[PDB]
């Protein structure tokens, strides 16, 4: 707990300043070592001695005065919802109008003024223009415009000034908690500490040794000394708690000297005491550096509210109330208002502007006197007021009168937090540099055998291995991507105050990734040509190294400059997978430089992985002698030969060798020179500088944040044109126990809890935080599935049965509903499912009108649900989430779970009145309740109060103003409430369970002794006595209901099915185009092969883009509809299938019809006289690939909790079979061992049978560089001299088979027998048809099974 410099934290920074003073020794009012020093001097000696440098103009403190500030932005007209057929003309709308406005007026002319050391709490409800104030005095006016005469003075500096110069000495933060999650505390304070050194001025201290004392002191002063060593965490992951994740946040503005601060929604998932010790330290804070705070916060604690200087009161945009915070509940009470006895003065002044809310002094109406009751009258009374008089005085005066440490220093300090980051999540590098590693050792393994003994039949698969080693190290860097956006937010925020360069942070993060990079390189190239056994000489070994390192380098700095131009790596996901498919596919072995058509070979020259392959390339095989593998003469009719008569059957040979210069090979094939060895060196250098510069700047300044208002989105159907059940039976429960093995060996939650709801009566369940509340719920709810539960939980006398669950409605917290439907679609959703079935549909619609009425939703009835910032707010999402449950016609209770926790007061007050009527109409309502304002307790009948533990405290109807609760706990020895306690937090306090931990005596005890106990047990005795098809439908109704809705989220989705759509268009055109017409040459055969092989490569992306639909729906579905029996697994998965299938056959067809016909396989079939069959099998071919992409999606994610780590497992499995399809190396050529690989994995059948379809039965055209060349023996024609050979190998064609001098020789007649050396057969295609069907069902089988076994209870 902190208590704002208590005694506690004056000897913490004592000691501290006594080691600081002792360290450099190794007035007497600051000399630690004596006495009378003061801790608080101390810190503002530092504070002073941070801004006083002589260089530095800055002032000693900053006070906002503003006068007519107005704000306006553009009307964000309600626009229809984006569809994957509405979208396109969305944009293209959305670009005239850009190409070629009426205003709302966010705030009406205010006036203030806060001096330094000051702090403002500015109230006001939701959409009262709070935030856009914040933005306005601290200069944020990013998204709208501010008034034409709007002054604003920061003490002299005009907001353009602090925009100049002084940015970062007004400083405005949206949330607190934006931090490095994987950072301790310390590590968190000191880096900023650091970047803030006067790096000239300190004495006999070293900076290391001042940056951590004042890294210390930040901690002391804010109460965080004890997390010096824990992570700060986040949400996902554990660390320090919420308070002291913001506390930490305002330590750390406190070191970097801003004077003037705003926090729009500093208290947000705060709880009373936390929120208080926020505060507490932001009034610290404004003690000690003197900076002026401002805080928009709602549900504001009166020992908070005691804080604030000043209170700043909005409604409509119109201020009604400026000046002090003492002032505000006189001022309003002379207004015509009156507080309740018991309402805090904070909820008073924002409930003066809720008309349902207010209390109009009755009095001041008698004397006929006018009390103001709109904004707009409210805003003239405070004009023509007297306070407004004097604030004026004040303003009026006020009115008449870059970065600490170098870049180099900014860059240093900002690569040991990086590399602090990587030592605490070490574990993810660890298994990174295992990855490459294993990969590199079953790829190496892979190669093993045929690169062994060194023939010139190892050609193509030393083509390959190096392609394969070009490949995995350029594209080993690109998982960096993940820290980079990580740290981007942070970046933003250090920005927002001067701290550092992001080019600074950029040149940190590219230089933090060297150790990293540079040990994957090491290791797996090691391991890597060592296997596939390249040339052995040492320094052919370290440059193609060095290559490697070049390409590894270049593609990280190429991929950073995509992911800094993309909000996240989503959006990066398309473009950055065209980078990748270009470069992977033009690196010059996939298509020849040679057989690049033109309007394609700029691609070859601009990118920097086809030069390295080029030196790779010419570094392995110059100089080098492969001798000849087989010849084309060849058998016992050619034993004796002269040497020239035959030839060495690759690109490089010569008649007459016994080898094959490599050298030659390579100009043939390729066409690289020894003379360009050091080319690929410089142009990998110029593209890596180039990049990394060009990283740096965008990073530099291509970033912000805009503001928008909030909207509503009434799809474009609407925007075209624009009696509740009553409970039947009494729940009670009794002798109710709760234990769990997890946490100890039988270890109590609930403690003999009992009690009962009655129909028409709303029972509120409070506790302390904890305390088995939401246990409690659960238990009764039989929402809970582990630990035992002892005692009776009965329904009208009779224990629950198994359509209980569905009897009732549970309101969870949590406000989870698909984004993508609408109001009125997801309550018409979750009536159908739910209600009776012999309940007709229109009558389900009937009631879900009736609900809709109740709610008054009916204004947003047709609004889409979509997110927090656009669409339903909190409040809006919370009446969907009672209405979800309303229209399940809950024949027995409603149960909801703190409906009024993250709201404030009179959105609060708004949900306890609808909780309230609803109980009028006859609902039984139990709902848990948490820090609730004496206001509202009044609503509730009955209150089951229960202490920590589980352990029930009282069970009784607390009656008008808590009075009955109030004399249960005074009789029983309870001090008396004052007139002025909130009963919920008195109480909390008479059991002792809220802070300042003491109660008079164990009320447990008392309650199990009292008399209220034994009326209770009377009570429950009488219902006992009084006691005189698991889901609604069908399976097939909620898979027809639930496939519809997941359909309608595919659709409405549009980024996510343009994304699938333009990736296939793009890739699928892109291989096809450039393969144009291959033809059927030696290398063309092989070229169509790597074709086929390529147009798998596109699995990742879209598989990755389906991932994130499919987490989205299971979220959904594991966390309301499966509890609430909504429908059962087995209606979910199967939606998942069906409705994720049509969309893969649509975009198999698209891929078909733009990657078959411009590659050219149709005249390879029509020449065979087999187009349509052909022509059918190939587009069967590509259906079913995308089907098993999608079926492949399905079976990673539906056991793999996070979306990550099933795309990574997907990314693995495919790498495997891609590697060992066959094509990049042959069966034949393989270990032995691998061949279980080959024959399993669905790729062989697949590409086998594509190609077959592509280019079997018909002729080869070997070109003029492909035929072999020899001299027939003399006086015979070639065609009688090959004729022995050719009747053997019964396969080749002479161009000419009567010449004498030479002939020429092509080794394959017929494009059938190059493919049986592929090992792909034409009469196969149908059986491997067959085989691939027989993978996709597997796959959706597997994928059932696993979400049975993992995700179902
Ligand atoms: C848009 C970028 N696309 C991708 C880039 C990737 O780059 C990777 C770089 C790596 N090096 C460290 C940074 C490591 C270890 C794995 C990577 C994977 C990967 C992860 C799991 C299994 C296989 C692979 C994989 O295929 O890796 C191929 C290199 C990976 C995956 C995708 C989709
Ligand atoms: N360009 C715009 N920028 C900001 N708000 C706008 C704009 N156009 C219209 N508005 C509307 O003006 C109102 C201003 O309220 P604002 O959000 O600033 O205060 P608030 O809602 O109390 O702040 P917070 O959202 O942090 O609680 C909002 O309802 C918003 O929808
Ligand atoms: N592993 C666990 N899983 C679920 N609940 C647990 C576990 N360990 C302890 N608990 C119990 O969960 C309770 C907290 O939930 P609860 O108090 O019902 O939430 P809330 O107070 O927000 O309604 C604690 O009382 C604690 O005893």
């Amino acid at each position: 707990n902190y208590n704002g410099f208590d005694e506690h934290t004056e000897a913490r920074i004592q000691k501290l300043a006594r080691t600081l003073t002792a360290q450099s020794m190794q007035d007497p009012k600051l000399d630690p070592n004596s006495e009378n020093f003061s801790s608080a001097a101390w810190v503002k000696n530092m504070a002073h001695l941070s801004a006083a440098d002589p260089d530095f103009y800055k002032p000693y403190s900053l006070g906002c005065a503003w006068k007519n500030l107005s704000a306006s932005g553009a009307s964000a007209d309600v626009a229809y919802q984006s569809t994957v057929v509405n979208i396109p003309y969305k944009i293209l709308k959305s670009g005239l109008r850009k190409f070629q406005t009426n205003t709302f007026q966010i705030l009406k002319p205010m006036d203030g003024c806060l001096n330094p050391g000051e702090l403002l709490v500015v109230l006001g409800r939701p959409g009262s223009g709070c935030t856009t104030l914040l933005k306005s005095i601290s200069s944020n006016t990013h998204g709208f415009d501010l008034g034409a005469d709007t002054k604003i003075s920061y003490s002299g500096y005009s907001g353009d000034d602090i925009k100049k110069h002084f940015r970062g000495e007004v400083v405005y933060n949206a949330e607190a908690d934006v931090h490095l999650p994987h950072l301790t505390v310390f590590e968190t304070l000191v880096t900023v500490a650091r970047l803030k050194t006067p790096q000239n001025r300190i004495k006999g201290v070293d900076r290391e040794s001042y940056a951590n004392h004042l890294a210390e002191v930040a901690m002391a002063t804010y109460g965080l000394s004890h997390t010096r060593n824990t992570k700060v965490g986040n949400d996902i992951v554990r660390g320090v708690s919420g308070g002291e994740r913001k506390r930490v946040s305002i330590a750390e503005v406190s070191i970097c000297g801003s004077k003037f601060q705003c926090w729009d929604n500093a208290t947000r998932g705060l709880d009373s005491a936390t929120a208080l010790e926020f505060i507490r330290a932001l009034k610290t804070q404004a003690d000690i550096s003197n900076t002026s705070a401002t805080v928009a916060i709602y549900q504001c604690s009166q020992d908070a509210y005691d804080l604030f200087n000043k209170v700043c009161v909005l409604d409509d945009g119109y201020q009604i109330y400026y000046g002090p915070a003492d002032k505000a509940k006189k001022y309003f009470e002379d207004m015509g208002y009156v507080c309740p006895s018991r309402q805090t003065t904070a909820d008073f002044l924002t409930s003066v502007t809720s008309p349902s809310e207010r209390t109009l002094n009755k009095d001041m109406l008698k004397k006929g006197i006018h009390i103001p009751q709109t904004p707009k009258e409210m805003n003239d009374y405070w004009v023509k007021s007297p306070n407004y008089k004097e604030l004026m005085k004040e303003v009026d005066q006020r009115l008449l009168n870059p970065y600490t440490v170098s870049y180099m220093m900014q860059v240093k300090y900002l690569l040991i937090r990086n590399m602090w980051r990587l030592r605490n999540n070490i574990g993810f590098t660890l298994f990174m540099i295992l990855g490459n590693c294993s990969m590199a050792l079953i790829l190496g393994s892979m190669f093993f055998k045929i690169m062994k003994k060194g023939d010139t039949s190892t050609f193509y698969f030393r083509g390959s291995a190096m392609f394969f080693a070009i490949l995995f190290n350029a594209f080993s860097s690109l998982l960096e991507i993940f820290s980079l956006y990580e740290a981007r937010p942070i970046t933003e925020k250090h920005r927002t105050y001067s701290l550092y360069h992001p080019s600074a942070d950029a040149f940190a993060s590219v230089l933090s990734e060297i150790p990293s990079k540079l040990i994957i390189a090491v290791c797996f190239n090691i391991i890597f040509y060592f296997l596939v056994d390249f040339r052995r000489n040492g320094g052919v070994f370290f440059f193609y190294l060095l290559i490697n390192i070049v390409a590894v380098f270049s593609m990280s700095h190429l991929f950073r400059c995509v992911g800094s131009l993309t909000k996240t790596l989503s959006e990066a996901m398309v473009p950055a997978s065209m980078l990748l498919l270009a470069l992977s596919m033009y690196t010059g072995f996939a298509i020849p430089k040679k057989k690049i058509l033109r309007w394609s070979k700029w691609i070859w020259y601009i990118n920097p992985l086809a030069y390295l392959f080029e030196s790779l390339l010419i570094n392995e095989f110059h100089g080098i002698k492969f001798p000849c593998a087989e010849y084309v003469p060849r058998g016992p009719a050619y034993a004796n030969i002269s040497s020239t008569e035959s030839v060495c059957t690759v690109v490089g040979a010569v008649p007459g060798q016994d080898y094959v210069l490599g050298d030659d090979f390579i100009r043939g094939t390729y066409q690289y020179y020894h003379k360009d060895k050091w080319r690929g060196f410089g142009i990998g250098m110029a593209y890596v500088v180039f990049f990394f510069f060009v990283y740096l700047f965008l990073c530099e300044y291509n970033e912000g944040a805009k503001q928008k208002g909030e909207i509503l989105v009434f799809p474009r159907s609407i925007v075209k044109r624009m009696g509740l059940s009553k409970s039947e039976a009494i729940f009670h429960w009794r002798n109710l126990c709760y234990e769990v093995q997890i946490k100890a060996e039988t270890r109590r939650i609930l403690n003999n809890v009992d009690g009962w709801v009655k129909p028409g009566t709303l029972t509120a369940l409070m506790g302390a935080s904890g305390a088995g509340k939401t246990t409690l719920l659960d238990c009764l709810a039989e929402r809970v599935t582990m630990g035992v539960i002892t005692g009776d939980i009965l329904v009208n006398g009779i224990p629950r049965d198994k359509s209980f669950p569905r009897s009732i409605g549970y309101c969870q917290q949590q406000d989870l509903h698909l984004k993508t439907a609408t109001v009125r679609e997801s309550l018409r959703f979750s009536a159908y499912l739910r209600q009776p079935a012999e309940v007709s549909i229109e009558e389900k619609n009937r009631y879900v009108e009736e609900v809709i009425k109740i709610l008054e939703m009916e204004k947003y009835a047709d609004a889409v649900v979509g997110v927090a910032g656009e669409g339903l707010n909190v409040e809006q999402r919370k009446r969907l989430t009672i209405g979800v449950e309303l229209t399940a016609k809950p024949k027995l209770l409603v149960f909801l779970d703190e409906p009024t926790s993250g709201l404030d007061s009179q959105t609060a007050w708004s949900i306890c009145q609808l909780m309230k009527k609803l109980a009028n109409h006859g609902q039984a309502i139990l709902c848990t309740i948490h820090q609730p304002s004496a206001i509202l307790m009044q609503e509730f009948d009955r209150l089951l109060f229960m202490q920590r533990g589980g352990k029930t405290v009282y069970f009784g109807d607390l009656g008008e103003g808590c009075k009955t609760m109030i004399d249960y706990f005074e009789s029983h020895g309870a001090h008396k409430c004052p007139a002025d306690a909130n009963p919920a937090e008195w109480m909390l306090e008479v059991v002792g369970a809220a802070p300042g931990s003491h109660a008079n005596q164990d009320y447990y005890e008392v309650w199990r002794n009292s008399e209220e106990y034994r009326a209770v047990q009377s009570e429950l005795d009488w219902m006992e006595r009084e006691l005189p098809h698991e889901f609604s439908q069908s399976i097939i109704y909620q898979t027809k209901l639930v496939s519809i809705r997941l359909f309608q989220q595919y659709w409405r989705s549009p980024d996510y099915l343009w994304s699938k759509f333009i990736l296939t268009i793009f890739n699928q055109l892109f291989i096809g185009f450039t393969f144009f017409k291959a033809g059927t040459s030696l290398q063309g055969l092989q070229n169509q092969m790597l074709a086929v092989f390529m147009f798998t490569v596109i699995f990742n992306p879209i598989l990755q883009q389906y991932l994130p639909s499919f987490v989205q729906q299971r979220d959904l579905y594991e966390a309301r509809e499966r509890p609430s029996r909504t429908f059962s697994w087995i209606s979910f998965i199967f939606a998942q299938i069906f409705v994720e299938v049509p969309w893969n056959i649509l975009a198999g067809t698209i891929a078909y019809f733009i990657y078959y016909y411009p590659i050219g396989f149709y005249s390879n079939a029509s020449a065979a006289g087999q187009l349509h069959e052909r022509g059918a099998l190939f587009w069967l071919f590509s259906c079913a690939f995308y089907v098993y992409v999608g079926s492949m999606g399905l079976l990673v994610i539906s056991f793999n909790q996070v979306a990550e780590s099933a795309a990574n497992l997907a990314s693995l499995l495919f790498t495997m079979s891609l590697s060992f399809c066959g094509v990049m190396t042959t069966p034949s050529a393989m270990p032995r061992f691998w061949i279980f690989m080959y024959r399993v994995s669905p790729l062989t059948y697949f590409i086998q049978a594509l190609l077959a379809v592509g280019v079997a039965n018909v002729d080869v055209k070997c070109a003029d560089y492909e035929l072999l060349e020899f001299t027939p023996p003399s006086g015979m024609t070639c065609g009688q001299y090959m004729e022995p050979y050719l009747q053997l190998a019964k396969t080749g064609y002479l161009t000419d088979e009567n010449a004498t001098d030479t002939c020429s020789f092509c080794q394959i007649s017929t494009t059938n027998d190059y493919l049986a050396n592929v090992n792909s057969f034409y009469s196969e295609r149908w059986r491997n048809y067959g085989i691939f069907i027989c993978y996709i069902a597997f796959n959706y089988i597997a994928g059932v099974f696993f979400y049975w076994l993992a995700r179902v209870p």
